[PDB]
């Protein structure tokens, strides 16, 4: 029993962890193979082909722990710094690199100085950003998943958003969002909640013998969507139904079943009640994650 | 900016991580060094969990008996001893993995991250508190016996629990890794109920003070209280007296916010009597309780 927000295993993500410093400027890279990835700002209305041609392979300090690695090449991939070293890491966990949709969760381990100091789990925002606990030095710090014994890399940490947001990209340096890595004015779009989640952590709380907000009444999708577009809420789609399925089939409770329940706890409240020791609706849990806790599956 | 339920990064801890197998039980177990520390329950069956007498069932153990796997590495154990709640299995390789690594043991209010782990596999990692009522709120299922808790400060892990049992109303009781458990819990399937729980109150201050750092002001108000009249509401609430020692270690963010800690506590007496209105607190729409003095200014400052 419980239910925790919790993040993957860390450990074959520290081990490429480096910090690279550039002049004043010093952030986090990422190690695989002979290539350190690292956000393209490091060596700054920048034009970063003009600033990156001014440098050379000895400008950029890369230091892996205690221990100097040599910058033999350089080159930008949109907005990723992809520097070429002498040593392939031994470290290298077999990885991909995977760009993300909205609604999707990972890991992130925040680093500072090329050291992770924490490790925490979050969601692609439907507006593309990330509500992530970031200070600065944090850009670089990665973002990730593990299927099995592959990490698959989706997220690195570019900047933060003056509400406090953050905005990155995936490891090919295109931006989630339409945002730019520069300092100018940029605004997060209007957030709205990742729906097919919030129906994953209320199976997740009825696995965990949470049931007062389950009712008699079913919706059709249509009805649903309608009323969820009111709240701000992702349009559900038959493709998040059939990805409920699983949990569906395991609590018994059909997933139109489920939206009842989400419909009602929008239009009157929790009522002083709580659902997994939260007064608020969960959308941080996809049904991937749900599954994955409440079976326990290894890395 | 930002503030996040954060966890130390697991590595350090993953290297340790192995399988303990005694006849039909398997749990895992934290490999430092040459020994394997483990629930001593795992030399348990579940006909002889009611009354086990451990002293009794180990010496009737060799070590063949116990299978220790490290990833598709059988350790061969090479003696065995108990010491109190944890079985300590001597084995003829040392852990070329293990990390600094110091035993302490926390008080309640204090957080640290645990490492889920089924088969000697990590599945997940989390940070959770020790509750005033010496349990914690973790997410466990069978199989994550002897998954531990940790704290990585600096460049040491300073392991601070080990997961033995799961109480009849889902919270987890546990011990520290000399094998003492934190609370009046037995490693025997008696009945036992965690006693009532109480809010971390100097935790929720701290976590205001993150609030106030990070740009929420709205729940300040004009007064203050004594300490004492304070401790009289908190109580009402089912939270937990405050201390002066509390109210010591608060005094950086009390400095940093220029908030003084009883009249943050008046913040806390007016949310406890009023609510938040619909409003939140750092994404939150309850006080949160699992976040120390310490975690705030590491996770706002370093
Ligand atoms: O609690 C235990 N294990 C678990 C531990 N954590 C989460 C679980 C979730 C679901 C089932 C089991 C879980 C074991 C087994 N049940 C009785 C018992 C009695 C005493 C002792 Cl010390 C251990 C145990
Ligand atoms: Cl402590």
């Amino acid at each position: 029993s419980g239910f925790r927000k919790m993040a993957f295993p860390s450990g074959k993500v520290e081990g490429c962890m480096v910090q690279v410093t550039c002049g004043t400027t010093t952030l986090n890279g990422l190690w695989l193979d002979d290539v350190v990835y690292c956000p393209r700002h490091v060596i700054c209305n920048p034009n970063y082909e003009d600033l990156l041609i001014r440098k050379s392979n000895h400008n950029f300090l890369v230091q892996a722990g205690n221990v100097q690695l040599r910058v033999i090449g350089h080159s930008m991939q949109n907005c990723v710094l992809k520097l070429k070293v002498d040593t392939a890491n031994p470290k290298t966990p077999k990885y991909k690199f995977v760009r993300i949709q909205p609604g999707q969760t990972f890991s992130v381990l925040a680093c500072y100085n090329g050291s992770p100091s924490g490790v925490y789990q979050c969601a692609m925002r439907p507006n593309f950003t990330i509500k992530g606990s970031f200070l600065n030095g944090s850009c670089g710090s990665v973002g990730f998943n593990i299927d099995y014994d592959c990490v698959s890399f989706c997220y690195m940490h570019h900047m933060e958003l003056p509400t406090g947001v953050h905005a990155g990209t995936d490891l090919e340096g295109n931006f989630y969002g339409p945002f730019v890595d520069r300092q100018t004015a940029q605004a997060a779009g209007t957030d709205t909640t990742i729906t097919v989640n919030v129906l994953a952590w209320l199976y997740a709380a009825v696995i965990n013998g949470d049931r007062w907000f389950l009712n008699r009444f079913t919706t059709t999708l249509n009805d649903f969507n309608l009323v969820a577009m009111k709240y701000n809420y992702e349009p559900l789609t038959q493709d998040h139904v059939d990805i409920l399925g699983p949990l569906s089939a395991q609590t018994g409770i059909a997933v139109l079943d489920m939206c009842a329940s989400l419909k009602e706890l929008l239009q009157n409240g929790m009522n002083g009640r709580t659902i997994l020791g939260s007064a608020l609706l969960e959308d941080e849990f996809t049904p991937f994650d749900v599954v994955r806790q409440c079976s326990g599956v290894t890395f």
